[PDB]
């Protein structure tokens, strides 16, 4: 569905790479944060939901479902907050994956960035422009197009 | 055309709120820094692309236009970097009346966050879904789905 999205947390060095990934185009946006609290997942959610029509989002886990200040940007942002678990087992492997090759380019751009948050700009940019040949940034537009029309 | 956008620099308290407008959608995206630098810059440049097909960026000043660290993320993310003179003279007044309606808004949100960088992205969220009807973010997806088609 156009709308639905999936909050995904992974770790690199010390530090927090939070990434929504919609689903039917594998299109991403992601950060570095200094840590994974309901407040960072919140302002991401906010700013997330104020650039593309985001309807659902599955969230990461037990604590940013819960969370109050998650709660409140989901109601502020008309999100329906939803779990993330894994009925269909081959969603776990999908996100597993995409961890892995965005940790991969990371560590292909790291003679090109100082700092992290460069990096995973960079795996950002690479990953929605890859031809698999249409791009993750192409299909998404086209599901989303295909949706108002 | 659907690949042109325009940076946007306005200031509201003491601090600088960096915008990109889609010249053919009125779509922004937004960010507060602490100053206007080309490091800055070139960092919103990057999330920027990794995020829509940027194909050419109308520069906000000079400074950002001659600097090596803009030039640099031009170069890499595929941008084309050009001035942002108003050679049509109407384009300064849309501008103009964007800043405002986006300082409108970040009043009207002021008793809902405490900090800045919320209000400016609940100002992104409100722009973008404002039926003038059509919403911003709609025209952009139609815009860049016929490109595409
Ligand atoms: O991916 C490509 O080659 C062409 N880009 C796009 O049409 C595109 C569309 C939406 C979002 C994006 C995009 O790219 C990056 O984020
Ligand atoms: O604007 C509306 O009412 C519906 N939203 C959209 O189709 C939309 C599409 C793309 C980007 C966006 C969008 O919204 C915010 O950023």
């Amino acid at each position: 569905s156009p709308g639905i999205w999936q909050l995904d947390c992974t770790h690199l060095e010390g530090k927090v790479i939070l990434v929504a990934v919609h689903v039917a185009s594998g299109y991403i946006e992601a950060e570095v944060i200094p840590a994974e609290t309901g407040q960072e997942t919140a302002y991401f959610l906010l700013k997330l939901a104020g650039r593309w029509p985001v309807k659902t989002v599955h969230t990461d886990n037990g604590s940013n479902f819960t969370s109050t200040t998650v709660k409140a940007a989901c109601w502020w942002a008309g999100i329906k907050q939803e779990d993330g678990i894994p009925y269909n087992p081959q969603s776990q492997g999908v996100i597993e994956s995409m961890n892995k090759e965005l940790k991969k380019i990371i560590g292909q751009v790291r003679d090109q960035a100082e700092h992290l948050k460069t990096a995973v700009q960079m795996a950002v940019f690479i990953h929605n422009h890859k031809r698999k040949g249409y791009s993750a940034g192409e299909r998404i537009v086209d599901i989303i197009a295909t949706d108002i029309q």
